């Protein structure tokens, strides 16, 4: 019951809704969760949505399970950070004698890994900046520019994106982070979808 | 005198500027004013800029007259709101048995309809969110994201968009909201464009 | 040593990165510095990134030297401002008798010249509005919408962009502003690229 999480394109006949895991497996420094899908903008594959990601830099991108990524969402890793101790001008880029002035890896600023929780909804055209972490259950409004962390089960938006409000009271939130239904076996989940959909799954747990 | 409001491309030999009524009118749950235009960004027709609008959700989009809509402006309707009382994951979308957990219309509430007033100037690449109302005379800055209502004759901007300032004093605005020149027959408007252009149209009618 | 600032495409076999100066020699009321470059988003030339620039209005765009313009940066000039003392509707635009209502230059808003300093790093998809000045050494974060001036050596971002942080303390900034290494004959620059890169240039030139 349910789609094949190994299938790149879960909906037969439809090449717009895609499962990220299959696609990003061929890539390094990227761990993706089962059932997270990307809703193509112009029929593009989610791998083009990840910019400036280089193995040599070693920063990682992690995405949880049951994530809904809207069309146009872009993820910016650290490969485009400029050295900022002095001038930001990439002299080395233009060779002809300038390559000699090339940064040492420890000279380029790395803001860290980018982590996206489970059951996270990212609206369309959302831009996510280097080294950000979006907690489980969070909802990132459309056209947001995420530059700082967002807390679990928080509704957020803007440029810079800011937390607007908690999706539920703290105890309801607290419990969901404990249950972690997204880590339940496919069959147990398939047997509680509706309780998970209306948050009533909390009571029986 | 003046263009034909029924023409899709008012300006001869020009496929960039379009009159929005001829185009949208052809659609469901949409009302548009006669002279409002759209300055195409890449040649697209304004109908391509209205996203997630589904008859079944029954939300309407209203656009007044004499509106200036910049290129790339995007209007988001309620067709893509995920259920939110629990998980936001669209299980039903992937069928294969998950289609039974499909939302019942009353589990997908909406804030309201989207209404853009008359004589509104919306800058380029502005994104308009569901259930928002923009007042007559308002000016929305380029690249703004409208998430809440904007009052009549206000200057607003940003992401989220915020009201920056009032365009005129309160009386000029209330007088204007009264006169509603955009509602006059074409012939009477043609006679005062300059007065409507410099706002002196208030002293002629009012006084 | 160092690239020829006159080459449109400095990096051999690579039509993505361009030196803005040679590429914009043709445009009017535009001044650009020698090593400023653009990082093309989809192959487009930078001249395509400057919008609503009409000589008639006479506003100018100035871009200093050694600037890093990220892909998709958009510079909006004054040719897009509507008349605002009354209706913002551009009747004159549709002709058919309406052209007569065409604005006299002095009736049209015009925020001034746009000025980008030296050694300025402008992030991806940044939109620069009209009449804005960006000080030397500033860094603009990707996706910002710059509506107001940005002081020298400041870190700014958002929509509207706000100054987030001073890169260095005031005296270091002032020294850098006084030294102006970007105005040095390239020979001298070439022998100090590394001191310019770690800021040790201040210590040697000031004391």
């Amino acid at each position: 019951m349910g789609p094949n999480p190994m299938k790149m394109y879960p909906i037969e006949g439809n090449k717009s809704v895609q499962f990220i895991k299959p696609i990003l497996e061929k890539l390094e420094n990227v761990e993706v969760g089962e059932y997270s899908y990307y809703d193509s903008k112009n029929g593009e594959t989610f791998d083009k949505q990840i910019l400036y990601h280089y193995p040599i830099l070693n920063d990682k991108l992690k995405i949880g399970k049951f994530c809904s990524i809207g069309p146009g969402v872009t993820i910016i890793m650290n490969g485009a950070n400029h050295r900022m101790d002095g001038s930001t001008y990439p002299f080395n880029l233009f060779g002809n004698g300038w390559e000699k002035h090339m940064p040492k890896l420890d000279q380029l600023p790395i803001k860290g890994d980018t982590i996206i929780g489970n059951d996270v909804w990212i609206g369309k055209d959302v831009v996510i900046m280097p080294g950000v972490k979006i907690g489980d259950g969070a909802i990132v409004a459309a056209n947001s520019v995420v530059v700082k962390d967002i807390a679990p089960y928080m509704l957020a938006g803007g440029n810079p994106a800011n937390e607007i409000k908690q999706r539920f009271d703290q105890d309801t939130i607290n419990q969901l982070l404990d249950i972690k239904w997204w880590n339940w076996p496919i069959d147990i989940i398939n047997e509680n979808i509706d309780k998970i959909l209306d948050n009533s799954i909390i009571r029986e747990v």
